[PDB]
């Protein structure tokens, strides 16, 4: 039997695309010389105009779907999109912010996703190499990051000075392990990071069963699952961005 | 949340022919006219210069994969797809024979798959009456129906002359409903197409819970499930054909 787990990753971007596209006409960010595809990186148009920048980061969304119990196979009428990431757009988009979402694919067939972490640190490295850092009218970034791809967050907050304009950083982590911020520059940073980043992490989570600083402020949602803790803290993470 | 159902009959259809021209290099049959993809209808090479052709005509195929029980979430990783046609392609091959691979997409979102049936009937009949009826070559064609799909066949066969170059008739049923054959042109047909078919359904069949001669020879397998009784029967089926 032939896996399809590539094949599906691919798929569900794709469909994002097509929503973000027809919906709120957001456009590619040619990533190139870079062996990733277009639709990685989505973003408003006009978006090197935008005074506040919303930068939603994620691995591919999951897939939900019923199951004929004793076939095994996924009922494919019932099948749906968990976009973590659409809430936010939608909320920046009320407010007239810039948005720009990265998508970081999953490494499948493999222990864990170390791969993806990685990818993901390069991504942003790019972002702010060859964008953002050419944009005249940006005021005011916050990064979200929705599980492991919020390493590429991290890391671009040690290697680059970026003080200037990224005001928050959020990351709703679940189950995930946790990203710590060693300073390369700037040892400020460290007070910093900690006193403007809120880390969601399930009620069930390795920690918890003694965070230090190096993670900067980590919570215990009263729930479980990426899609639970979002809806469960949407309010206090909009609130947390806007005061600043 | 945003259904993905569409999206995935497409990427599974576009994965098989990946697979299909990699590593048989099959190829795209024109169904120009039809507002249907390209890779609806795939076949071997030369296929218009074969003896005998195999057409194999089946419903978007299954993914197979574990579901993490408490998100209730699809893991990607141990995604599959359960192709019922390809060990009849492989089977082909291996004698020679010509391939015809014919793809159905199911009808998602309503009460049944009326409509899928339909599109089926209508592709077979463009298949003959443009292909097929011009192939100077062609002597014994073998029918194998995977599912709903194969009211396309028995529709073809009552709707056209086809005596001439159809040996065989399979169709592993599964829990679908019996296609009934009703002849417009000859009424040998009816006989013929008992002693030239076989109907293989579930063992869990609503029929023996009596089916009359116009459904052509139902067989009662040993387990359920499409896949179940293709493995389960493969032999008997093979063997049905070539003694024609």
């Amino acid at each position: 039997h032939h896996h399809h787990g590539s094949m599906l990753q691919k798929a569900i971007r794709q469909q994002q695309q097509h929503y973000l596209s027809d919906e709120f006409n957001f456009v590619t960010l040619p990533l190139v010389s870079m062996d990733l595809p277009d639709n990685t990186v989505l973003c408003t148009p006009n978006i090197s105009e935008s005074n506040t920048i919303i930068i939603v980061v994620h691995d591919t969304s999951d897939i939900w779907a019923k199951r004929n119990v004793i076939s095994g196979t996924i009922d494919l009428s019932s099948s749906v999109i968990i976009d973590n990431s659409l809430d936010f757009i939608k909320w920046g988009l009320d407010r007239k912010y810039g948005i720009i979402d990265v998508n970081i694919p999953l490494t499948l067939f493999e222990p864990d996703n170390y791969s993806g972490m990685i990818t993901s640190q390069e991504v942003l490295i790019y972002l702010w190499d060859n964008y953002i850092k050419y944009f005249p009218s940006v005021a005011k970034i916050a990064f979200i990051g929705i599980g492991d791809s919020y390493s590429g967050i991290v890391h671009l907050l040690g290697h680059r000075d970026t003080r200037a304009v990224t005001k928050t950083v959020i990351n709703f982590l679940g189950d995930k392990q946790l990203k710590p911020l060693v300073p390369l520059v700037d040892e400020t940073l460290s007070e910093w990071y900690f006193k403007n980043s809120l880390i969601f992490s399930n009620n069930s989570h390795q920690c918890w069963k003694k965070p230090r600083k190096k993670f900067g402020r980590v919570l215990r949602c009263d729930t479980d699952g990426l899609n639970n803790i979002i809806e469960e803290r949407f309010e206090e993470a909009t609130d947390f961005i806007l005061d600043s």
